[PDB]
């Protein structure tokens, strides 16, 4: 009720675990995984699953369908995750706090930190960011000790053209 | 003609971005920090002092943004943060990490690499904000040197801590 609702997202299961660890103490969470990974100990209430190599635009349109169910969406910063963030940012109108290693709430607002220049500098924001991307390697994953109900992400249409080499 | 503003915190990267953009319309540029303007090929170069916080630069750019159809930014850490700020303030879509840019009519037709080169992603979008991937464009000298002016920067809200 008065608790915050997160949706966490990644195209990498280990990374999904790190994002869930960051968000864990902060409110209730559901998750999206693109591709493979065993859901055990993930800690989410619900895990939405997309097929491996589902084009990132079809995934983003799927997330967008459920994104109004959440206060914040936290995405692992990978190539795909960043494309998903930019897409969601645009469609929802919410600002994105990028590459964070730290997320705290004093009251209502999200206070974040990210590194700049390889770690030489720390940038803190208190912004209205509702979309967050989480840096790789910054959170050690903890087993959260429960397993989510699994469902399929209802995937959108894809307009991108994909050429492999 | 279409109007472009090109942006970077690195001058060699700004030359790359200009080289991608050059044939497509008019061009002005924003550099954050140091570098020789020679051969940059924009009409005007707005300078901000090395180390100006990215939100201050972004607010400076917002002041002049309505003068442009497109803003193309070198994808560095600062360039990406700027692109995000501008996306959020303007409401425009961003096409990211591009190596190629063409127009059908007004829609941007872009290409980008995925996985350091294994895959090319080709899109048509309404993106008015673009980031260019590092090292994919061979910077050319473009034959002219812009007049120099200072970027009127805005306020900064971010807190910066050095190690």
């Amino acid at each position: 009720s008065n608790a915050m609702k997160f949706l966490t997202v990644s195209d990498d299961m280990n990374f999904l675990r790190q994002v869930n660890t960051l968000v864990a103490g902060k409110g209730d969470m559901d998750s999206v995984i693109i591709g493979e990974g065993d859901a055990k100990g993930l800690g989410s209430k619900v895990l939405y699953r997309a097929k491996k190599g589902t084009p990132f635009d079809a995934v983003s349109e799927g997330i967008l369908k459920i994104a109004g169910n959440y206060d914040y969406i936290a995405i692992g910063s990978t190539e795909v995750g960043r494309e998903i963030a930019g897409y969601l940012s645009f469609k929802t109108g919410f600002y994105t706090a990028t590459e964070i290693f730290s997320l705290e709430f004093n009251g209502q607002k999200a206070h974040t930190k990210r590194f700049f220049y390889g770690g030489k500098t720390v940038i803190e924001e208190e912004s209205d960011a509702r979309i967050l991307t989480v840096a790789p390697g910054v959170i050690e994953a903890k087993d959260l000790g429960t397993t989510p109900e699994i469902r399929d992400l209802e995937i959108g249409q894809s307009r991108i053209k994909i050429t492999k080499f």
